């Protein structure tokens, strides 16, 4: 049948159907996949029957190394098994049925549901391998012969070149099962590369003819870093840790998050005034899908993958990794590698169009020549996706009609708007100064301030306000907390306990921001590094030290993007010193396989 | 100004409407799934304000007045419900910045009363924020109303009004600080005492009094025939007062059982005792998740008397009874009633159409009912509010003329795709399908040699959305009465009820119920005395019990009488009466005749 028919039904009554953003797959706002390849089906199969999903993967293989699941209706997160192709534990009903990459199932690797389970067979639901119409009413598209011997259960597949891993059961029970695939540190080095010097980056090589490029001019000049013939690779394999990584620690910061927000003991230690609670809790149900872009900062070296945090309500470097960095590449790089974050752009315009945003958008950014390059960024995504904008430098062109409603210079309604201001300043205009949030309606010098306009009621703002929590460095505790030893997490304190004294320890504030007051403590007694700023002030949280790789001369932080949820690329920052700042360079970044 | 035209904000930008009124659908106030009020009534903005700046909201009133007899509000992020005292004006307790502030009916505000919100204190003054009392564009910036005197005499606050005429109730906190806060009110028995009463013979019944014209009326009579009880010239009233409370305790418990329902489907080990397979729980969840304001009706039972209000069950998953209350009675009274009262259940259609119109239904509704003759009336009654609301539908009796297509979509008879469902049948009939027969999901077909479709094949489609929705089988389920208990012990509407029979319960007396029962069935009543004082027969003689604290109805002229109020779209929707000659109304009991009377 053609693309889309419907074929036949899985148990419970989950379609099979024949196999950029008209092919996403959605049941309300739950993402399911891409119509309509293997993947698709399983996670719709186990949402629809069980209410539980896997996390975003490249490819169908990838699935085998997951070891939770996400419970759908509270955020939840399950424990996933992993057991081998000839394994004791037998391959029951419901369970996940993973193909390594390889033979028919070629570079994608593959995944089924396995429906039933007989004495010398099972049958199996799938999608993208069957194409033609299921007889009348038959749930499963294959039987696989099964071999039951001595006690443990192997598969035989129906095609002569591919290559069973084993299936997956939702469990708490370890006996038989795999430990979770660690990767090789070695794959993890990022190491040093030169173009041929042919002078190429001698001139204008940034393209002064595109607005955007030319904005970026306006606000740096031609330049990257200290020498842009000089770049940095990863290996394919690094950049798929990091896109597991990515899409998991997503899901930990937003399961922190639901669990913060359901305790007022926790919420109390971010210092958030009280009386913007009630309108954390209600962002946080009805904008929980409406999160458009962040960034988390990495160290990243044969020592393994950890997080610093995770820049989830203001992040930049859009610009720089997806446009700047592109054009370095096509004027210089001749290789075979990639920029990871050569889709930016279009990942943005996706996470817009199905985002609830209204047909207009405000654009808000601060009076300063730095920050239009990356609203004028967004300003192209937005429009890719279809959206009118205007951009609004400062709060001047904001005024009040009669009966006190926002109306911008042009005197439109404002009632949509993406901003590049942090929520947390906004916060400070609270905090500076009642029955409600005291914002103003109404001026005799129609003086509007930043708070009047986020925290309008009716207007509907990006990023939403629940991201201040996973923003905010009091999460990490918590996340420590709730996974304790993750290979991913720094164990991280509201104070500096026994084992940080141990480890040597980084200060940061919870609510500051590139680079700024930190403090790095060794583990002897010795003061590493220190940095200045304006959040001297705040509660501060006591993070297990784990510094930077040292790499051709400077110290290297892999960062990468969130789009919707997902990963959506990666860029390196770099620095003479141990504490990535706002001003420290971008580095040119290529993926080799 | 004219009517709907914004006259300013109140603190956090809660706006606040001219309600100048110089389908009422257009009328209902609502911010995404929640009802604030009626378009721009003082309840609307108080309510709406409170969701805005608070995330919580007091449940339905009928008038203003009466939220201060109010002693919960709900929290809308979590359906958790919170403590709110009242405190009477002149209380040593300040009314702080955020606090309603109530009116009882009388002057300015005659019958309804009124509320407003204090948006700051002056040590000689208040200022407040409501809706249909100025409707004037307010000064540029200003986030208040009016001003009200308020004088500090010796550690006590007392505010005046800025009318002559008014009353003012008081002030309420949402705090579990009780000190200075006044007891909950409760109504005089006397005034829930339930009156026989009789109309003159004139001979207005004696004949075809039921209009056979009307399709409705005439379905009807092919199940009953043109009678509705044994006496058609006697009635019974009740109070406007008791009715309040009927509204109020209904609005009330509805709330309670949707907290207790929401404990029930976070915690397994409260699941597992409704005895529900287990396959069923994941989308008992998403259901609950998804279909949280779908609930379209369900009906309560109580016992009232002057001894109080007490409820015995929840209805929640198939309730009937509305063609009985809401049209059969209405054509009694239009026929013989010429008195002052009326049929508290006269609006029952409309409110139906109400709810129909505001749910998410799918355009054309297929209505599925059981072939008995007794349920042609029921399923036509709500065709008739669907069809009012405007949806299309067809209604299939029985499963014969359902099948599949050759990939295995739904279709009925005439070829046409099944999509949304109001169902007559209960959940656990499906449920028993399940139980009839380990799988990977529910085993629902989705082809068969004679295309013989089941009740499973159609409820547990996914593409198939139907009402009532899957979670309502949790509330309907009796196994939620000791868990209700649990959470709200000694309630005043409520009866102490077990999973077994507890000391308390054997000094009380109590009433065998099987948590899945329906209609009267295998009831057993024991008495303090520890002697059966009736039993009924049924079908679910095998299932778990619950025990509940005995309760006996009261015995008006002749017959136990029991008090059943409907509930639409989460709110009282009309109250019906049913008569028995036994303590245990059964699905054969009549209905009565019920005047409300002021
Ligand atoms: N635990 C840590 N160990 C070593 N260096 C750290 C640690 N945490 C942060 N740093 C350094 O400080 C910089 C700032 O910390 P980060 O968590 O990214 O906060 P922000 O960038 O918001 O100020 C990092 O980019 C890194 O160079
Ligand atoms: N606690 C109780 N005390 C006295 N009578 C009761 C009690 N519970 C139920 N009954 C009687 O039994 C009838 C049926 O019980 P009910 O809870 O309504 O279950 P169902 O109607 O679903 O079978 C009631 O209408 C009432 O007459
Ligand atoms: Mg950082
Ligand atoms: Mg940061
Ligand atoms: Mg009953
Ligand atoms: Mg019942």
């Amino acid at each position: 049948a053609p693309f889309g028919t419907l074929l036949g039904y899985a148990p419970g009554g989950v379609a099979i159907y024949s196999s950029d953003a008209v092919f996403r797959s959605y049941i309300d706002d739950e993402y399911m996949g891409h119509k309509w390849q293997c993947v698709e089906f399983a996670r719709r199969f186990l949402f629809l029957n069980y209410g539980v999903v896997f996390t975003d993967v490249g490819m169908a293989w990838e699935i085998f190394s997951l070891r939770f699941l996400r419970e759908v209706v509270n955020d939840n997160i399950l424990p996933l098994q992993a057991f081998p192709n000839g394994s004791p534990r037998a391959p029951v009903a419901g369970a996940l049925l993973i193909w390594d990459k390889g033979g028919e199932f070629k570079d994608t690797g593959h995944v089924a549901i396995i429906t039933q389970l007989h004495g010398n067979k099972v049958r199996i639901a799938e999608q993208n391998v069957i194409h033609s119409p299921l007889p009348q009413g038959q749930q499963w598209t294959r039987e696989l012969e099964m071999v039951v011997e001595n006690g443990c259960y192997t598969l035989k597949d129906t095609f002569d070149d591919t290559t069973i891993l084993g299936w997956m059961i939702q469990t708490e029970d370890t006996e038989y099962s795999l430990p979770q695939p660690e990767i090789a540190g070695e794959l993890l080095k990022i190491s040093g590369a030169r173009l041929e010097n042919k002078g190429q980056f001698d001139g204008k090589w940034l393209d002064e003819k595109d607005p955007l490029q030319n904005a970026y001019v306006q606000a740096n000049g031609q330049v990257i870093n200290q020498d842009p013939y000089h770049y940095y690779t990863i290996t394919e394999s690094a950049e798929q840790e990091l896109i597991k990584a990515t899409n998991e620690l997503h899901l930990m910061y937003l399961h922190a998050t639901d669990k913060v927000l359901k305790d007022d003991n926790l919420l109390a230690l971010f210092d958030i005034p009280k009386i913007l609670w009630p309108r954390l809790r209600l962002s946080w149900q009805r904008r929980r899908h409406h999160m458009i872009t962040g960034r988390m900062d990495f160290c990243m070296d044969e020592r393994g993958l950890k997080v610093y945090e995770y820049n989830a309500d203001s992040a930049s470097c859009h610009t720089e990794a997806g446009l700047i960095l592109e054009r370095w590449a096509e004027q210089g790089y001749k290789g075979n590698g990639f920029n990871p974050a050569e889709g930016l752009i279009n990942e943005l315009a996706g996470a817009w169009k199905h985002s609830r945003a209204r047909p207009f958008v405000h654009i808000m950014q601060d009076k300063d020549i730095e920050e239009n390059y990356h609203a004028q960024f967004m300003e192209q995504a937005l429009h890719q996706a279809g959206f009118e904008t205007r951009i609004l430098r400062g709060l001047d062109e904001l005024g009040w009609d009669a009966a006190g409603q926002l109306i911008d210079g042009e005197g439109r309604l404002v009632n949509c708007v993406w901003k590049t201001w942090a929520w947390e300043t906004a916060f400070d205009q609270i905090r500076e100064v009642f029955a409600a949030v005291p914002i103003r309606t109404g001026h005799p010098q129609n003086e509007v301030r930043l708070i009047d306009v986020l925290l309008r009621p009716e207007v509907l703002v990006f990023e939403p306000l629940w991201t201040v929590i996973p923003g905010n460095k009091a999460i990490l505790p918590i996340l420590w907390s709730l996974f304790p030893h993750h290979r991913y997490l720094l164990d991280t304190d509201f104070t500096v306990n026994d084992e940080l004294v141990k480890t040597g320890y980084a200060v940061k504030p919870i609510a500051g921001r590139c680079g700024s007051n930190i403090d790095l403590v060794s583990h002897h007694e010795e003061v590493l590094d220190k940095t200045s700023g304006k959040f001297a002030e705040q509660k501060n949280i006591y993070q297990q030290l784990w510094c930077l790789p040292k790499v051709d001369g400077k110290y290297i932080q892999v960062c990468t993007f969130t789009v919707g949820g997902n990963y959506g690329g990666t860029c390196l920052r770099g620095d003479e010193s141990l504490v990535i700042k706002k001003e420290s360079d971008i580095e040119p970044l290529i993926v080799v396989k």
